[PDB]
């Protein structure tokens, strides 16, 4: 599958692509404003994620640190990133279908559109100014807006035991971005696409 990752933000972002135990394609790339990166994602990739990282620096060996979304200090991500991270999530060729979503469960850093570039299903977007509107306790010191699980680390917010429900914090993300997951047990906003679709992830999508 082809994924085009496009940075339309005014700021640089360091794109990342991983399935949690390995990079997808090169795993990461610096994208200055307006740049894109086209990757190949293998068919059958399950539990893949693409995200932006902000305010990074790396040395010539590709080791360094990002203020949002850092993946073990690497340019070329092998593992998922540190919150806060707006997440484009996908599982491909799953019993004949692809499944895509955007999630704020791990917070929000950069606005995102995640759309097919082939026919037959909708895209989703979360492009409200969540960072500017972020409630005080969720503001991350390095920038972006943490989820309440990362901040409070209890099942009330993490949905590890019993049956978690919405909180004022989850409702904040949901109100700003109805089409993204706001907590683990949110009513799903996943889109079912034809198997073997192609996609575009756009940071700071055009309104």
């Amino acid at each position: 599958a082809t994924f085009e990752i496009v940075n339309r933000c005014s700021y640089t972002v360091w794109a990342a692509a991983s399935k949690g135990d390995a990079a997808l394609d090169a795993g990461g790339r610096q994208l200055n404003s307006g740049e894109s990166w086209t990757i190949n994602v293998e068919p059958g990739t399950n539990g893949g994620k693409i995200w932006a990282r902000t305010d990074c620096y790396f040395d010539d060996s590709g080791s360094g640190i990002c203020k949002t979304g850092d993946c073990g200090g690497l340019l070329r991500c092998k593992r998922f990133g540190r919150p806060p991270t707006t997440l484009a999530e996908f599982s491909l060729n799953q019993y004949g279908k692809d499944y895509i979503d955007i999630s704020n469960i791990k917070g929000f850093n950069v606005p995102m559109d995640f759309s097919p570039t082939t026919r037959g299903c909708r895209g989703v977007r979360c492009a409200a100014d969540i960072v500017g509107q972020c409630p005080a306790k969720l503001k991350a010191p390095g920038g972006g807006c943490n989820d309440a699980c990362t901040v409070f680390q209890t099942s009330e917010y993490c949905c590890t035991t019993g049956k978690c429900g919405p909180t004022e914090y989850s409702r904040f993300f949901k109100r700003l971005c109805p089409d993204a997951f706001s907590y683990v047990l949110d009513k799903p906003t996943t889109v079912t696409c034809p198997g073997s679709s192609n996609y575009r992830v756009t940071f700071c999508p055009t309104a």
